[PDB]
């Protein structure tokens, strides 16, 4: 009766990734400090409580480009964009603060609460 | 510097459902018989040979509605559905054939070979 495939999500995830490196059926293109960033809308509705709230919106749901806020710099963002397409979240001592405010701002509150954790321990 | 979130991937997939439920983004319409379905072209392309083949076709890509061959029938159809949502597969002795069948029109070997062993242990 009910069979679950258990590498399913992760193939769909990876597969999502590779569409978005070709840059296949991407939606939208999220600007950052004026560096683009092209992406699916549904993904990033999946992963940001913001991303939710900004394409749930109607007025806003059919905009092709989002600009964040002038705060929000770069490489935050795209610590956690590859983040939202890899589950991989590559933290440094140097970009660390800035991931951390970048995801308060996208309202990411497991990847806030490990920025605490990387920051508390090392 | 690679941190894993084991519990990420099916969290997307997860959300990805539940826009499907409200039929927030879905940008295709799936006829099967005469019997449809809203979704996702990414979700789909990311799941099935055959929709990534007719998402990127010139004459096709840009339609918001994809009629499938007749001979396919639409609970096969929305149980593949609902596995591409979820990881989960549900069948039945009296629908695992046709299920087969629509998971092999839709380019889905592991599927495919997991209701043919299924079969074979009737």
């Amino acid at each position: 009766s009910q069979i679950q495939f258990t590498r399913h999500a992760s193939d769909v995830l990876l597969n999502l990734n590779r569409l978005r490196s070709r840059d296949i059926l991407t939606d939208v293109v999220i600007v950052v400090s004026r560096e683009q960033f092209r992406a699916h809308k549904t993904v990033l509705m999946a992963c940001s409580g913001l991303f939710y709230s900004i394409f749930t919106d109607q007025l806003k749901r059919n905009l092709s480009v989002i600009n964040l806020d002038p705060e929000i710099n770069p490489e935050g963002f795209n610590i956690l964009l590859d983040f939202m397409y890899t589950s991989r979240l590559n933290l440094r001592e140097g970009n660390i603060m800035a991931v951390m405010a970048t995801a308060m701002y996208l309202q990411m509150e497991h990847v806030v609460d490990t920025c605490r954790k990387f920051i508390k321990a090392s």
